[PDB]
């Protein structure tokens, strides 16, 4: 049901616009029916929600990958890890629409916490369970500030692209090593 | 300090304005009524409504920067106290805010996710307050830090915190850390 129609909501949206895309194409595309779609996403609205929590699993998933690939390399785990959103987030076919135009891509950006929730739900563990062995609630902290300003890129773009990465690796990280174990 | 200016006046105007109205329910006839200005000057200074609640954003922007430069420059040498104090008080304005509780809005949410000249003008005030203040951090790394902090400071506008405090705590704990580092 869900997995396959994200993929076909990107490769539709590289050739058109967010209003070239109506239901009956992303059916069609995603190999599904019309009827399955409808029963499970809604509307439009409900079927880019849904794109959107995949993009904020993806996205926080790069951070954590990164988290994972260096042990005792925090600046690194970082630098890498937010440079891999900063280019999945311009590749991205719904966050390049936003930033060109879409009001109810705003809505989803702004008065969605189920993305920073998601996002969240990836990063704690990412840093209390992976080899940093943060405190949950310090976890907690850190990752929902991550989160936040990972949106805040995908709203207003970095003109640095990733003169931002480096400078807020070096925000962050004098915090993760202060409360490493 | 006075507030005779064209902008300050209007922005005084629409703030009392916006006390018992919607955004939505205030137009620029309204708003060139209460400021004493005319329709003519309206437009010729701000252009629409847009460059209404644009500027006035931009009124925001410094006022909710200035809490923050403001409790830097009331506690030297106590980095903690000073944050913790400055986004407090941020939190609160950002509460008390007219134009802030109306968006909770096209044209609003344009001003909030795609405006620079927004996190611009808080850098401008927090930068001095980084760089200048008695924390004398190099011009290179309070520009990020400032650029950072204007973007979590929005952010807890558009979406609001569900912890009142335990988010102004938080964040504290999460950049005494960088300044600590830079403090010289």
């Amino acid at each position: 049901p869900r997995l396959t129609v994200f993929d076909a909501m990107h490769q539709l949206l590289e050739s058109r616009d967010w209003s070239a895309v109506t239901m009956s194409d992303v059916a069609k595309a995603a190999g599904l029916s019309r009827q399955t779609l409808y029963s499970t996403f809604g509307n439009r609205q409900g079927l880019a929600q849904a794109y959107a929590l995949q993009l904020s699993e993806k996205f926080a998933g790069e951070i954590r990958d990164s988290i994972i690939r260096h042990p005792g390399q925090i600046e690194l785990a970082l630098s890498e890890g937010i440079n891999g959103f900063l280019r999945s987030s311009s590749r991205d076919p719904l966050i390049r629409a936003l930033v060109t135009g879409p009001d109810l891509l705003r809505l989803i950006t702004t008065e969605a916490g189920p993305l920073i929730e998601r996002a969240t739900e990836v990063l704690m563990p990412a840093l209390s369970e992976s080899w940093m062995r943060i405190e949950a609630s310090q976890a907690r902290l850190a990752a929902s500030i991550i989160a936040r300003i990972g949106i805040s890129f995908i709203s207003l773009p970095p003109e640095d692209p990733d003169q931002l990465a480096s400078g807020l690796t070096e925000v962050i990280a004098p915090y993760l090593q202060k409360v490493v174990q």
